[PDB]
């Protein structure tokens, strides 16, 4: 039996990772999700300079989930390549890494200098079009024209394969709209489905307070909220975008819920909330939870239910 | 302490209604409504003719909610009006009717024949812009163009004070722009926040396949997988939209939350999900529990803390 996943030119052990924004700001953070079972890992969404991110508190843990305004708190695109170009460790996984500039003329910079480590050691770009919680900063991937803009810019000036990551869409025309954009750009290899539900809000009743500080207490959901709408938008670029691998990323606390994204259509699946709650053990669990689930119903390989979802 | 919602001239018991949908297709559903302890109650989204719905199975409960894809499963508009002009006891609570035409041309036909027994009776309308389960119809509060003309032409015919129900947003800039839209037209008097979480996925690990028919498995998320959406939408608007009520609808299982809702801004709040798990005992419930929380922190009336969310 295998976890093994082949896309992108790379053998994946198995097809979990971090989503972008947990455990991978920092050296340590890179440093545990590549010594851990992962099959992958991708970088903090970073910015062209340094970000320290949004006033505290701007994370707190949900029964269902989680919301969060963190900012973008990151070390700056110099460290990431740095990391991508010098520390990390390629025989034990893939790496990707997260660019999310906060103005296409900032990502064409950023992705331009990502090039000479791509061809050199074969880091791999998410373009991350869904940042809920960069305040007057809307989020590109509701703006079809921006999103044009964007791809067509990170087309030109990277030239290389890369991935998107997605805000969720809720309406049958938005994924229409988006797979006719997504089309036009043959270099766009993947699209990650979802980044945080945006913009939602939790009131605690005991002191009648918003529970994080940015944005009157507007922040992005993850965890049990959001698996419907993941599972919903990797199906739905699954069959609008053949030409292009799915990555799975919303709701997974389990290997069931793995196993649903995988039905779905997704390729890879990232683990957000769920991670950051137990750390980097979770990796070795959802392993062994797919496998229970693969034995059970008979599947040696992922390729056997990937994508194999049933309609009525 | 006091429950009691004076809005458009009328005194409402309690802040509590169903939600359009549910427990109010049928006239036994609607007198079901009546005899609960709720503070009113809405018609079932109509359109001018009747329609039998989307195919079985098209709804399903889940631990955390529910998901549907109904297809607007209604008597026509000619039964919700005959119901509203010579059926309903209005000394019980007042009514909402919900139209929900699939065209600017249909709702405009429907509204026109409401005029009369709005006059006569006091027949509240809630004009529907998001029915995510129509099969080729996409929500028409996503679009801001066309979410315009149907407010400029129901406004016209109707030529009453009337309301809306929205889709949730999840993006900064979409409050703006939908509150810029809703701030043109006077006559729009409350806003209900929300609808559905739009064209979720649900899938069965056990057999691999979706749970309901239309629309290859993609159907509206209602229930605990809406509170922080519906929130943050009434609070949006409620700050954004000062001459207008906001509604709140998403999530209310309990006073708790029913209190919260109120808390971000809501006048009237509505149950979907939970009324359709419990019957209309629930609305019994609510009443206590909200009751419970306002004697608790010595709120006499909702008044006192409507809107008094409190930020960091
Ligand atoms: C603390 C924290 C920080 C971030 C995030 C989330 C959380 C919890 N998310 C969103 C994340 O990648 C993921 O899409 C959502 O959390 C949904 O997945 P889960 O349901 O949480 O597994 C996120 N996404 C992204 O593309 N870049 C980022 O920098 C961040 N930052
Ligand atoms: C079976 C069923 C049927 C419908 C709905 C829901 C359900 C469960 N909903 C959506 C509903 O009004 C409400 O906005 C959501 O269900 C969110 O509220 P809850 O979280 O369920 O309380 C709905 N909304 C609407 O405006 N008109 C309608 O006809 C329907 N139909
Ligand atoms: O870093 S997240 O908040 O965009
Ligand atoms: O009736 S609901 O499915 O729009």
């Amino acid at each position: 039996m295998s976890l093994k996943v082949n896309i992108l030119g790379h053998e994946f052990s198995n097809p979990f990772m971090n989503a972008a924004g947990v455990l991978c700001t920092t050296e340590e953070d890179l440093r545990r999700m590549t010594e851990s079972e992962s099959g992958s890992l991708i970088g903090k969404s970073c910015t062209l300079a340094p970000r320290t991110g949004n006033p505290e508190p701007r994370y707190f843990g949900l029964p269902l989930g989680s919301i969060n305004s963190m900012g973008l708190p990151n070390l700056g695109v110099d460290f990431y390549l740095s990391y991508a170009a010098q520390t990390h460790d390629y025989s034990r996984k893939p790496l990707f890494l997260s660019m999310s500039g906060l103005s296409v003329e900032e990502s064409v910079e950023m992705v331009k200098k990502l090039v000479p480590i791509t061809k050199e050691k074969g880091t791999i770009l998410e373009l991350n079009l869904s940042a809920p919680n960069v305040p007057g900063k809307p989020q590109v991937g509701y703006d079809f024209d921006t999103t044009r803009t964007y791809l067509q810019k990170v087309s030109e000036a990277y030239g290389l394969p890369f991935g998107v990551k997605m805000p969720p869409y809720f309406d049958i025309a938005h994924f229409d709209m988006a797979a006719a954009v997504l089309n036009d750009f043959p270099l766009v290899k993947f699209i990650t489905c979802v980044n945080s539900i945006g913009n939602g809000l939790v009131i605690d009743p005991a002191n009648e307070t918003v529970v994080i500080k940015p944005k009157q207490g507007f922040g992005g959901l993850g965890g049990k909220y959001v698996l419907p709408t993941a599972l919903a938008n990797v199906n739905a670029f699954f069959r609008r975008c053949p030409d292009k691998l799915v990555f799975g990323c919303g709701g997974v606390y389990s290997g069931e819920e793995a196993f649903l994204h995988i039905l779905a259509g997704a390729s890879m699946v990232q683990v957000g909330t769920a991670l950051h709650d137990e750390g980097p053990i979770i990796f070795a669990r959802l392993n062994k939870e797919l496998q229970e689930i693969m034995t059970n119903k008979g599947y040696k390989t992922l390729d056997e239910f990937r994508g194999r979802v049933k309609t009525m």
